[PDB]
């Protein structure tokens, strides 16, 4: 009865975990380049509707996510935001868009998704192109901390619950490296994390893109891991 881990979730199944009143994470697993990884997203209650943050990493997982939401929560998902362009965030957007969900991402994320051959959210989120930018979107704040895991990565804050969803710019405490840095800005990532720390000092829960949620220490840990990664790589 703890947060589910990668070995507890078959590929194709999705679990929900209650984080706060009206805030849940969704957890799925997927195979990528030969290994299996867990991945998180967020669900936030918006009246009698739900806001989804990130897909469940693929069409089949995302269909399973919608079914699990309908079963466990029973409110309609009306909008979704993808927090960067990789398949763990946008894979499944076509399933959402067919199910009548309005899908959103920054123009940067949409253009990078198109270039990569990934699914593309329908609507552009303006006002997030400069580091430190923040905009309101239903029950959350979207924040662009600067380049980190990717140049387009957004974080999401739920002010009613002081929940910070860091997406893939934030690592779990057990992480020992920056992971796949193909699209990363390793020089900027620690500064981007500092911007998050300064902007959301009252966060009570921090949810990484992959792995276990914790407190504010996930932010400092991430900066530490990324600096060490860069040092080892240099
Ligand atoms: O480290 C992470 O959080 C992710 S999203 C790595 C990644 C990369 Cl860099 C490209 C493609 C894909 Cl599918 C993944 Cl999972
Ligand atoms: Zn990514
Ligand atoms: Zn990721």
């Amino acid at each position: 009865g703890e947060y589910p881990t990668v070995n507890e979730i078959p590929v194709g199944e999705v679990r929900l975990y209650q984080i706060a009143d009206g805030v849940w994470s969704h957890i799925a697993t997927q195979s990528f380049d030969g290994a299996v990884y867990p991945s998180n997203g967020l669900i936030v209650r918006d009246g009698d509707e739900l806001l989804l943050i990130d897909t469940a990493w693929g069409a089949k997982n995302t269909a399973a996510l919608l079914a699990e939401i309908e079963k466990q929560i029973g409110l309609p998902v009306t909008r979704a935001v993808s927090t960067h362009f990789h398949d763990d965030r946008v894979g499944g957007v076509d399933v959402l868009r067919a199910a009548g969900v309005a899908t959103y991402a920054s123009p940067s994320t949409r253009r990078l998704a198109e270039a990569e051959g990934n699914e593309i959210p329908t609507h552009s989120l303006e006002g997030l192109s400069s580091s430190g930018d923040a905009v309101r979107f239903g029950p959350v704040e979207l924040f662009y901390p600067g380049a980190a895991h990717s140049t387009d990565n957004l974080v999401v804050y739920v002010p009613s619950a002081n929940v910070l969803y860091g997406g893939c710019a934030v690592h779990e405490l057990s992480s020992t490296s920056a992971g796949n840095v193909a699209d990363a800005d390793l020089a900027e990532w620690p500064t981007s994390v500092e911007r998050i720390q300064k902007h959301y000092p009252e966060a009570e829960v921090v949810i990484p893109g992959h792995g276990l949620p914790g407190g504010l220490d996930l932010l400092q840990h991430t900066a530490n891991v990324v600096k060490a990664h860069k040092n080892r790589s240099v």
